[PDB]
């Protein structure tokens, strides 16, 4: 897009700007350098213009080191709009989606589901309860509960407890 | 689904803003050592104006991350919104089963 | 370009949706979590779970 | 990331609660289906003892 | 309060 060529556009210029400063730096360093073999040779005129030389390399890297910040701040919330954009992308499509699911899905499915499965394990309550009923009417001979009893108090006395 | 292109869509969002973040933060560090470097050698005004970067740097950080953790919110809530879904797809076969 | 594409109004009309629609989610959770709670009472006593 | 880890505890406690009931459902219905398992070997003694 | 921090951290006033 305009905005990834202008991205790419404006981390060029930073990094230009980045490397000007530097270049200034070192020449700076160097007319400093050139400044004292000089004046150690007796040189005025040559300190003073090397002098001169290196006070506008710094107010033109300072200008430089300005105007770079600005770009990258300028940057920084370009790239904070492209984000906030593909966010707002992925929110309308999950708008989308979830439009269509309570479109398709409501609550009053939901209730009536639960009323049946309500309804449902009740049945299956009472129908287990007459299962119990039954099964333990049928078996009530062949386990007297004195036997059970008994054995219950032989058995607690073998492991060591009491019920 | 939509909402499966979605999901892929939001997570790779807050990938994208911890990144993000993490850029922010790295960068806010070189500027710091910039700035250490600088005033070593006797500079004011590339102190100030890395320092300026370093707090525009901090709060758009701040600001992906406040916007991560909404995503990440809603994320959440769609995640639970599927899984309801899936539930009542379960059920309601083992509502006609059962019936 | 941007700009022109999109807008405020379509922000705040998104999430004023978002909103409805996950009030109407939360409603919906709430009763779900309601009727599961209703159905399953029997099994769980509150003195042996204590 | 304070608020990200109560959102994620506030959910995994969800899920788990979601979880539960599930569990009880399906074991509610295995117990079904063993009855029913159950249901059709009485009838078939039913009919060989009658 | 950043310069005054960086400041104390180097070692120098401002």
């Amino acid at each position: 897009s305009n905005m990834e060529k202008h991205l790419f556009n404006l981390k060029f210029a930073a990094k230009e700007l980045s490397r000007s400063a530097k270049k200034c730096d070192k020449e700076e360093k160097a007319e400093k350098a050139k400044i004292e073999k000089a004046i150690q040779k007796g040189n005025m005129e040559v300190a003073r213009i090397h002098a001169e030389n290196a006070i506008r390399q710094k107010n033109q890297a300072v200008n430089f080191l300005r105007m770079s910040a600005r770009v990258d701040a300028v940057a920084a919330r370009v790239q904070t709009a492209v984000t906030m954009g593909k966010v707002t992308k992925s929110m309308a499509g999950v708008v989308k989606s979830m439009d269509a699911t309570l479109k398709t899905m409501n609550l009053e499915k939901i209730s009536a589901l639960m009323d049946k499965f309500e309804h449902q394990f009740e049945t299956l309550d009472v129908q287990t309860q007459q299962m119990e009923d039954t099964m333990s009417s049928t078996t009530t001979l062949t386990t007297p509960q004195n036997q059970v009893d008994m054995l219950l108090q032989e058995m607690a006395d073998e492991a060591g407890l009491d019920l």
